[PDB]
């Protein structure tokens, strides 16, 4: 029927969901695809939160939803920067390649 | 009756509520004794959000609730430090006074 | 029923309420029909006081109500001038956007 949350701050609710860490909840949400990424009160997209948290599965799944890596938090840090800070090889490679491609 | 909040992620919900910016509604939460020390997934206190955004009044009441200002976030900046980054002289003033009390 | 505030020294009361800093009280006040365009005896709008105090959330409520950004104070200073004195860059930006719109 064309399911779409379209909730108030649904992307910010995804920031709160990455705070929850429920990858299944997130997968079903992003299957409904309410929002790819949206800045939180810290101006951090849910991709920022996942990348800083090292949640590579959630971050890759958000990138599949459309969470951009060129977005930067309140302190001008992209999710790629957070992933590089974390040091997650798979997540670092994913965000490096995706953001470098996104620049073009 | 002693009914408490018992609400999941009190810190993150407080960050969200301060983000809304309803000073009297936060005050009503405080009349229910709302969680003084709070933090979201980025370890950012609602004090952090208020100070980075310069919400001096919200931070004023929240600190009145007994909120820890020396507490820092994922970035290692306290709400005092976040206000210093934002340069809210009045908010820096209040947070510094309460910190000198706390230190 | 068409309630109107009809309260003496409305601008002065609004400046004093900005001094109170109760954002919810002012939100409900100016959303109940009161106009914050009115200034005080010092011709300072409540927007003037908010901008000098750097009360961005409070001044944003104020502007949405209709508090003039190009109105001057007793000393001939706009709320934009008050924002520049405060040092709040973002407040300066929205006040400049409003002056251009107005």
């Amino acid at each position: 029927e064309g399911a779409s949350f379209n909730l108030e701050d649904s992307g910010n609710f995804l920031c709160t969901t990455v705070a929850k860490g429920d990858s299944d909840f997130l997968k079903r949400l992003l299957s409904s695809g309410m929002n790819p990424n949206s800045e939180d009160y810290d101006h951090r997209t849910p991709l920022h939160v996942a990348a800083s948290e090292g949640l590579f599965l959630m971050a890759k799944m958000l990138v599949e939803a459309g969470a951009s890596v060129i977005s930067k938090d309140r302190w001008g840090n992209s999710p790629l920067d957070e992933a590089r800070l974390c040091g997650n090889k798979k997540l670092i490679k994913l965000l490096e390649d995706v953001k470098n491609a996104q620049s073009s």
